[PDB]
């Protein structure tokens, strides 16, 4: 009965409720273009719900020795993020009619981000954990650069309503995503300053905002309609 369980429980509830709501709304829509955004966006909190639930029930946690101690590491987070982060990026790419090659590069970079983050999280030599963290953060910054510079450029060719919706979601994404490496650095996976219970809270707030919040903004907009 780990003290972070309460945030895993609340996370499970919020992702579950978000999923159900998006599913109800999405099943009701008949516009083909809107249905695509609903499918992608409903899947995001659906995956997160399954991983939060698994963690709540005591799975996706392993002990990694570093710094002379046995450290608890929630590896299930990375299984969630491996699939949900590219899905969020795909929502943004569809909104701005991004090029196929841009999408492949973004999804590639995002995979490197999550994959190297996981390797870092599991690494037994303390200093090397941070090498992997740095690589992961570089991949993240590539993603954010492309969203901020590249996608905004593409968005300029869309109707103002679509461009406006994209900018809100872009802004939400940059603010929330940029916090993740800092939480990792100061938390259980990194410097061990912020205790696991508080870190779980922080990741829960970030995750729910980045998936359910993002989804609410996108799915209530006229931008998703063809
Ligand atoms: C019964 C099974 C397996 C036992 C072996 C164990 C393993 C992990 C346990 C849960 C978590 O600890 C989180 C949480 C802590 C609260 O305190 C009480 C409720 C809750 C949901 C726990 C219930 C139960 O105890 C679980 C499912
Ligand atoms: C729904 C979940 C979202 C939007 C998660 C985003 C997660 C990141 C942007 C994670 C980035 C990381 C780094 C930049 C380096 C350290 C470890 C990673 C996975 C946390």
């Amino acid at each position: 009965g780990r003290p972070e369980w309460i945030w895993l429980a609340l996370g499970t509830a919020l992702m579950g409720l978000g999923t159900l709501y998006f599913l109800v709304k999405g099943m009701g829509v008949s516009d083909p273009d809107a249905k695509k955004f609903y499918a992608i966006t409903t899947l995001v909190p659906a995956i997160a719900f399954t991983m939060y639930l698994s963690m709540l029930l005591g799975y996706g946690l392993t002990m990694v020795p570093f710094g002379g101690e046995q450290n608890p590491i929630y590896w299930a987070r990375y299984a969630d993020w491996l699939f949900t982060t590219p899905l969020l990026l795909l929502d943004l790419a569809l909104l701005v009619d991004a090029d196929q090659g841009t999408i492949l590069a973004l999804v590639g970079a995002d995979g490197i981000m999550i994959g190297t983050g996981l390797v870092g999280a599991l690494t037994k030599v303390y200093s090397y954990r941070f090498v992997w963290w740095a690589i992961s953060t570089a991949a993240m910054l590539y993603v954010l650069y492309v969203l901020f510079f590249g996608f905004t450029s593409k968005a300029e060719s869309m109707r103002p309503e679509v461009a406006s919706t994209f900018k809100v979601l872009r802004n939400v994404t940059v603010v929330l995503w940029s916090a993740y490496p800092v939480v990792w650095l100061i938390g259980s996976e990194g410097a061990g300053i912020v205790p696991l219970n508080i870190e779980t809270l922080l990741f829960m707030v970030l995750d729910v905002s980045a998936k359910v919040g993002f989804g609410l903004i996108l799915l209530r907009s006229r931008a998703i309609f063809g």
